């Protein structure tokens, strides 16, 4: 077919698993949330907490579906639904190395929901406690042996992909021994190969060599706030691109909708990013597109805290809190304008 509807399996979609309700999980987890104190603010700060009820949530939008379960099979289908809509063939999937059977589950649960509607998932490894190269290997090594055959595991040209968030916090020399196809403990060449993009945050005179000598395959940029990073200033795509090509480096920008992250911390609103009825979001999907690259990354399908989200928000006013909310647009529209640049960045493929 050539409607013009078909997923695309070189756009990923960052996706958060952690919301709990009290039915499904015993806690309306991450929809309640700890307020960050201010880092620049002093000593004896009492900021705290956004409770998760029907009033009062960690976000400054209020998503369609209410305060949902992750584990909830019903709320899967319909994530998978809007994936489809989207247009966003891979579901980029948090993962914080819980090592529980409820993040099993959900793993299991998301895996299954998506291959239902041809979605593929990836694994986006965060920054979890005493991550090194060696547990790293190690969680590869697990991730691809449990979910490696599932049919929705995502391959690019043979290999799974993974997104490195914070790679920076891991010295080049370590990240040599997994990476390089000389290294102590190297995945090149060995069952457990994949692709591995690095989170470029800071300047080329940095990040150049950092991505060469560490041996990342490439490199994303994923945050959703224009002139957050280096990396994360559009302006600077071509020139990223450019570089990415002459080196054997992938690189996949990240695109957002807005930012927003007042609601758990207050002190955050120099990062604020307006989403102007859409044109930020096609303003930054434009810039990725123009950059000439292969693969663009999306920032978020649902970080409902950091108002990221192209997620279904709907307008809401509570007791406690009125919500942001997708303002003369309908609720869906960041899913169909996904799929509107979705289809620009396959025409310039
Ligand atoms: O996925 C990468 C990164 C993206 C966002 O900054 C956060 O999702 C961050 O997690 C931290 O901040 C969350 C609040 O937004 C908090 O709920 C988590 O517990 C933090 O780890 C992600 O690492």
């Amino acid at each position: 077919n050539n409607l013009g509807t078909e997923l695309d399996y070189d756009t990923f979609c960052f996706y958060y698993d952690w919301y709990g309700s009290e039915a499904i999980d015993g806690q309306y987890r991450h929809w309640a949330h700890a307020i960050a104190p201010d880092p620049n603010g002093g000593s004896g700060q009492n900021p705290g907490t956004i409770p998760g009820t029907q009033e009062s949530i960690a976000s400054n939008f209020y998503p369609q579906l209410g305060r949902y379960s992750s584990s909830d099979p019903n709320i899967l289908t319909k994530h998978m639904d809007m994936f489809v809509m989207a247009r966003t063939g891979v579901l980029a999937l948090t993962w914080w190395n819980e090592q529980d059977e409820t993040e099993a589950k959900r793993i299991g649960l998301i895996l299954d929901a998506a291959d239902k509607k041809k979605i593929k998932v990836c694994f986006h490894l965060e920054p979890y406690p005493s991550r090194n190269v060696q547990n790293l290997r190690e969680n590869i090594v697990k991730l691809i042996t449990r979910y490696g055959n599932h049919p929705a595991f995502y391959r690019k040209d043979g290999k799974p992909l993974f997104f490195i968030y914070d790679s920076y916090l891991i010295e080049p020399s370590e990240w040599e021994k997994l990476l390089s196809p000389g290294g102590s403990i190297t995945i090149r060449n060995t069952a457990y190969d994949a692709l591995m993009i690095g989170l470029w945050t800071s300047s080329p005179t940095v990040q150049r060599p950092f991505i060469l000598n560490a041996h990342f395959d490439g490199f994303y940029t994923y945050f959703a706030a224009t002139g957050f990073t280096y990396g994360s200033t559009p302006t600077n795509w071509v020139s990223m691109q450019k570089w990415a090509k002459e080196n054997g480096k992938i690189f996949i920008p990240s695109v957002g909708p807005g930012y927003i992250d007042t609601r758990i911390r207050p002190w955050n609103g120099s990062v604020i990013r307006t989403r102007t009825d859409g044109q930020y979001y096609d303003a930054m999907y434009r810039k990725a597109i123009e950059a000439g690259v292969s693969a663009i990354s999306i920032t978020s399908f649902n970080e409902w805290h950091e108002g990221s989200q192209i997620e279904p928000a709907v307008p809401y006013t509570s007791s406690e809190f009125t919500y942001l909310d997708y303002e003369n647009r309908e609720p869906d529209y960041y899913l169909t304008r996904t799929a509107y640049w979705v289809g620009k960045f396959r025409e310039s493929k």
